[PDB]
């Protein structure tokens, strides 16, 4: 049995709880939790804010840990127990479809199965398929790297899809978990950065991350003056803000992508896009190799979460931190047992 | 409970009848009984050890199509069921876990990707690859020719995908042979100007029946002189080393010259000729899973097949010196 923290209902707190995980899935690792970061997605599932949650759900899902077991088709594929590894928000993939055999294991046309489905981090073991578990750098800060597993790669991805390099003008709008990482991302790529931001307690430290300038996220007059300046803008905020400045803010080609979890629909003019060739976009994550190379590109840039640690027994204080909005910048539990 | 095969005991040497254990299943293996396989010059190469790394007795051939037959114990949940008609192409393994493999680069695999030949190929009854490299087919795919788009027709889609060729592009083709011949076929159906350079006039009017605009003598170089700065990619399949230079002339600003012909001289290449249009020289070899899975579709949807003609597996040795003699028009498929 492996002993949890789960909730019972939707918006509940989290309780100790064990569950027997079966036998060891021939493609699974199983890996002792050392820290999980707490993701706003977690306290989304917790609350049910999706529609999918089955609980009792065990969260957790930006988890740096040790192999403590290999399935049997799991032995040759680059593991040994005793790895220090990482597992993100995806724990499991077909492996055969023309995603996966592509490298696009995150669009697996069976559906990627989510850590927190599997029962995830909020734990002291947790499994996934090897595919999922990402070695990383020898050299990485083991306590901060947690989120780089989630928050990271999802921030990550959009520079990817849209070809960003040291020339390249991108905004970031909500500097929390996943939006200050875009800040420090950005700086060590060279860009030029700009951070949106709704409090001003935070300009000073977002600076300090590498951000040009911190402008009012909540100020439509401060964004109309920044018409036509990026190539890329995006968004991690999850409530719904007044998206055409920032649309009007992106130069003739660029993009506006979200990764934020907004639940009412964009509202996109068709004029907007035409005019100056504009794109909106989205992405999930990312794939076992865009983190594995995020990882290792953190790890040499000296790229880390701004962390506040947490021992894993508090697990409900750390969480009513995020829910309050407290989190500079990421919070991370510490496993106890 | 052999596996039958059709083995060179010499470098060079004819193919004779060579039964051989293939030992347990690995856990990832597929056994797929052979219908029908091409003989591809790599094949020849291999035989006759031109590149050096031939092992005797030596079982050839890795354009295959057929059936499933087993399923090691880690190749049951990958898509794949017995009875399943798949190709298998120049490559068996990988490992499936460094960072080419993982992320669809399987064909680059950190640690060698392993070539159907070196572990007993398609010139026999049986065969066995893992199930990454084990190509599903479409439906409505004709088999009888289908076997050497697993080879020579992904090798030639490649530089196609590499190169973001579309149907603006002018493209050439060195020399129409096996893997020539399907380039052909496949530009026209992408829609791109296509031009042959060929060194045989007998197949001329073939060749633009296949979707050439033009057929242009490979051998004469003024010929291509006054091609100057018409293409944005020329993929040279020829074996032999020819006066490659007014080929990288006839390439455009920004356009590229692409081997997959396995050239043992090495080109000549000016820096000068680099520099003033900011071109390319390029290679590749064969191509992914993926890749390969996407090109029998297309190929299938566009009807593009090779030109084959079958021989019997029994009459191998026949097929194979018919194939060194210059007559495949333009495949070859050995009938198992
Ligand atoms: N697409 C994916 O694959 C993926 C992956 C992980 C997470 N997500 C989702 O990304 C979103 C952010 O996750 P996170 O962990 O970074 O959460 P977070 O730490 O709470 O960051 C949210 C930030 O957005 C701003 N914010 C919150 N409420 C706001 C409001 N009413 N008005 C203006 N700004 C507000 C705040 O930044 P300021 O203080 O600077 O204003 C806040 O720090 C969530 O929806 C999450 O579920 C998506
Ligand atoms: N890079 C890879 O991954 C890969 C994969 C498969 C094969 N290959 C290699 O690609 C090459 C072609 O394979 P293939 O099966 O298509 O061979 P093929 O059927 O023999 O075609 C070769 C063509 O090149 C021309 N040719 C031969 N000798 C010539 C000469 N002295 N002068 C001018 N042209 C000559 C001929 O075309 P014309 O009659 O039109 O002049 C001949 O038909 C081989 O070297 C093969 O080993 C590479
Ligand atoms: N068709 C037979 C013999 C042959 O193909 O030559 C097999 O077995
Ligand atoms: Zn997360
Ligand atoms: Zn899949
Ligand atoms: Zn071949
Ligand atoms: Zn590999």
């Amino acid at each position: 049995m492996i002993k949890s923290y789960a909730a019972k209902e939707a918006g509940g707190e989290l309780e100790v709880y064990e569950y027997d995980p079966g036998e060891l899935r021939p493609q699974d690792v199983e890996v002792q939790v050392d820290y999980c970061g707490i993701c706003h997605s977690d306290l989304s599932m917790i609350d049910n804010e999706w529609g999918f949650s089955q609980y009792p759900l065990v969260a957790g899902h930006e988890v740096i840990g040790r192999v403590v077991a290999l399935g049997s088709a799991a032995q040759d594929k680059g593991l040994q127990v005793g790895q220090r590894v990482g597992i993100g928000w995806t724990a499991r993939s077909c492996g055969h479809c023309d995603a996966c055999i592509s490298g696009n294991q995150i669009n697996c046309e069976q559906g990627a199965v989510p850590t927190i489905m599997n029962r995830g981090g909020f734990a002291e073991k947790l499994r996934a398929d090897w595919q999922w578990v990402i070695p990383l750098p020898e050299n990485i800060d083991i306590e901060s790297a947690g989120p780089l597993l989630c928050g990271g790669i999802t921030v990550f991805k959009p520079l990817l899809m849209h070809h960003i390099t040291a020339t390249s003008r991108v905004g970031v709008i909500g500097i929390g978990g996943l939006g200050h990482i875009a800040i420090k991302l950005l700086h060590a790529m060279g860009c030029e950065v700009t951070a949106f931001s709704s409090n001003p307690a935070k300009e000073q430290e977002v600076l300090a991350m590498g951000a040009d300038k911190v402008v009012n996220s909540r100020d439509p007059q401060a964004l109309k003056a920044l018409a036509g300046q990026f190539d890329l803008i995006i968004n991690t905020v999850n409530v719904s803000l007044d998206w055409q400045p920032y649309f009007e803010a992106l130069t003739y080609g660029g993009n506006f992508h979200t990764v934020g979890a907004v639940l009412t629909p964009l509202s996109v003019p068709a004029f907007t896009l035409i005019a100056g060739d504009r794109s909106v976009s989205g992405s999930a994550t990312g794939t076992p190799y865009e983190l594995r190379k995020l990882m290792r590109f953190a790890a040499r840039s000296k790229v880390a979460p701004t962390t506040e640690l947490f021992p894993m027994s508090k697990i409900n204080d750390a969480i009513q931190h995020v829910r309050d909005g407290k989190a500079r910048y990421r919070v991370v539990l510490k496993a106890d047992y």
